[PDB]
């Protein structure tokens, strides 16, 4: 019947109404393989913590059982999250983050306030890196919390030979941070592995797969004192979108809270299925091959 908002696959109509739940999810080495990343329908990554970068997974087509391990939220998770006005689960924050969302920001779930019932404690790894939850949990955050679980949002842009294949470094002069995505031709998807080793979802056991890698570039500013910095997110600029197997020099603009690549004064559109989109502070971190 009718297609997912954020995927453009056909689904059930009870889909239609599910509101999107955007994770934060931990990227730190010790984090992976993190759980549900194969069920979210768009991923973003960006830089969090010095040289280590940070996940925002939404999900709204397909709900994760447990997904984690869950981190620190950051402004510019926020605002990515309320381009779906997504109910934002996270753990920690940054003083910016705090003030965002205690000055109503958007519909949160801090791993703080639950950590101990809602949000658990694995067994297998240490802290920071063992904060889990669940949609199941998430849900009866909202219960008692009397947010909104059902609600419509507006869909993507999406479509109806050649392969490229990209990595993006974010590691500097002594660490090191490569992320590669690898089309497969027979698949028709794309593979992620990050410093060497294929991405994979801890729940499945099995490497994720997208369709679409989107590559932004966005002004990284220091605005603490402390040097954390945050991402100019409305400004526009340059990005790279690459789509089975294909390449396309791109730039993109905001519009309503969403990174939206644009070409020749249009909204190039997303092939249906998963999407993964590299945030990075110079599109010189990304480099193509054959």
């Amino acid at each position: 019947k009718l297609k997912a908002p954020l995927t453009g696959l056909k689904t059930e109509q009870k889909v239609t109404e599910r509101r999107p739940v955007a994770v934060v999810v931990n990227n730190h080495p010790k984090a992976r393989p993190q759980s549900g990343l194969s069920k979210a329908d768009i991923v973003i990554e960006a830089l969090a913590e010095g040289q280590i970068t940070r996940f925002l997974a939404i999900f709204q087509s397909q709900m994760p059982e447990t997904v984690g391990p869950v981190r620190s939220a950051r402004e510019y998770f926020v605002t990515l999250s309320n381009g779906f006005d997504s109910i934002f689960v996270h753990h920690g924050w940054s003083p910016g983050a705090k003030k965002q969302l205690e000055s109503g920001a958007a519909d949160y779930m801090n791993g703080l306030d639950f950590d101990g019932s809602l949000f658990w404690r694995a067994d297998f790894s240490k802290p920071p890196h063992n904060s889990y939850t669940s949609y199941d949990y998430i849900k009866k955050a909202a219960e008692q919390k009397g947010y909104k679980l059902k609600q419509e949002t507006n869909p993507l842009l999406f479509q109806t030979n050649e392969s490229y294949n990209v990595r993006v470094d974010y590691g500097t002069n002594n660490v090191t941070n490569l992320v590669e995505y690898n089309y497969d031709k027979k698949a028709e998807f794309y593979t992620r592995s990050s410093d060497g080793v294929i991405t994979t979802d801890r729940e499945t056991g099995k490497p994720v797969a997208m369709q679409n890698i989107f590559i932004v570039e966005a002004s990284h500013h220091i605005i603490d004192q402390d040097g954390r910095r945050d991402i100019d997110l409305e400004s526009g600029g340059k990005g790279l979108l690459f789509q089975h197997g294909n390449v396309i020099e791109t730039d993109w603009k905001q519009v309503n809270g969403r990174i939206v690549p644009v070409k020749d004064g249009k909204w190039l559109p997303f092939v249906p299925g998963k999407t993964w989109i590299n945030i990075v502070p110079d599109l010189d971190a990304a480099s193509i091959s054959k």
